[PDB]
């Protein structure tokens, strides 16, 4: 299931999956039925995959509990009437179907997709294990990074995955993608929030799905820490005082070096851990952001 | 199959479909293997991309050569693998309209591992035949201006105003699109279309300059859609479809643009027109 730092803010749920149950370890809803991620299948001429055509977001389940499940509803309903796609179903529907998903996977920490396509509309939704974008360790410990040399954005998932090969030969983990005017873009499957002089700041993009900054942004907020969506020069990327990704796929990770280069003493900054200890600790508190699943 | 009008440029293969092949009605070929149509199914989570459509009229298939080269030129951009050849796709894409046994078929090939979709369907019509011959309805959107989002809701609004389809404005109100089509207006023996998947257009363009008609793609102001002599749609899913009316009013006499009935009676004329642009399909 993954393993995690001892004595860590993360850690998995102790459990046993009974895998006699098909549905043992993902289950995908399409087309009114459950079926087992490993046969969940789509049609070819469904024009959301076919023509880009399709709103979804992504949450997560940690400890048996779903992250926000109503403020990602909202989001994808909202994405829905822009496009003018009507599922079919209720807010209340969806819910209890992606809760189901969930349920019958029978996965305390899953990763789950909603996805609304022009198909007669069709709603997709799945469960499937939690997924790492950087493992627990790093999320712990922190993880390194370079700006590629040889991919910019504009001011393309190849670009993405180049970048990322480009990081791994020059012996880091992983990029921080520059745009055309320099200023930050993004990670592969992640965005970067910068720490300066006690202020947040991460680009305006907005591509990745996810509501992981919504809820950074809302603890730094609670934390009296100015968060701001803009754009962040080259100067700032490389003069922060801390580096962070952010992610459904495993949540906030320090960025502990950039070119090689340590990020305030080289080690995870004292705000990026106070606000990735905060996410976790959200995932066994009870109140309005989490819905324990029932299994 | 859908009726057509009598004794009108627009009519279908007479031919019984043998429907004992699996294959009959619709194919799907992915990574390696044909499927009919209905079993043809991708993984959740394999669902960047790039694609290209085609038509097949008569047992010919249009312009494949210029279709695989505009898909593969794509494919280079969004670093996406071929994975095969323009004649390997060639002789995929026609084994899929022969296996289906489709004398008009709409096909489609996709490259987003590196996965390559092609199929061969029943021919789709963004207007009825009817409206092809005979001409049909259209608004300029008040709450839509320049995404399929926009192309319904404009779609939406023309239903609601009693009208068949919808010309988009952009924020700058020069003509954008209508919801599945490129607009084409002709002024003075003049042909201009809005500088903005299909070879449809451009094929419009070398048959309009091969009858001495200059056509430019360009900025067309809502101004110049308003003072048009004819109003065309052009689109790959139905071909050349002339707009009668704008707002309720008509464009000249009420009734399809002679420009607009030359170049769609030719459009047609070139399934049935043996050369480089049509290949007969071994079924």
């Amino acid at each position: 299931r993954e393993d995690t730092p001892a004595g860590s803010v993360i850690q998995y749920s102790d459990y046993e999956i009974d895998y006699s149950s098909p549905f043992a370890g993902g289950v995908a809803w399409i087309e009114g039925e459950y079926l087992p991620a490993e046969d969940a299948k789509i049609s070819i001429f469904d024009t959301g995959f076919g023509h880009s055509d399709l709103t979804y977001t992504v949450a997560h389940v940690w400890h048996g509990n779903i992250f926000r499940l109503g403020d990602h509803l909202d989001r994808l309903l909202d994405g829905a009437r822009k496009l003018r796609l009507d599922s079919g179903y209720t807010k209340d529907e969806l819910a209890d179907i992606t809760k189901k998903c969930v349920s019958l996977s029978q996965l305390r920490e899953s990763f789950v997709n909603l996805t609304i396509t022009r198909g007669t509309h069709q709603v997709y939704i799945y469960a499937i294990p939690y997924l790492w974008a950087f493992p627990p360790a790093e999320q712990i410990f922190g993880t390194t990074a370079v700006v590629p040399r040889h991919v910019r954005r504009a001011g393309q998932w190849g670009d993405l995955t180049a970048a990322s090969f480009e990081a791994k030969d020059r012996g880091a983990r992983t990029a921080i993608l520059m745009d055309a005017d320099n200023c930050v873009a993004e990670g592969p499957g992640f965005n970067v929030c910068i720490v300066k002089d006690g202020k947040l700041a991460s680009p305006s993009r907005n591509a990745l799905p996810g509501i992981t900054r919504k809820t950074v942004f809302e603890i730094a907020g609670a934390m009296g820490i100015e968060a701001a969506l803009r754009d962040v020069t080259s100067h700032e990327l490389y003069d922060a005082d801390e580096i962070m990704a952010v992610t459904t796929a495993g949540g906030v990770t320090p960025i502990n070096t950039l070119d090689g280069v340590p990020i305030g003493d080289g080690e995870p900054g004292p705000v990026t851990v106070a606000i990735r200890d905060r996410f976790w600790a959200l995932m066994d508190e009870p109140g309005p952001l989490i819905e324990a699943i029932q299994y």
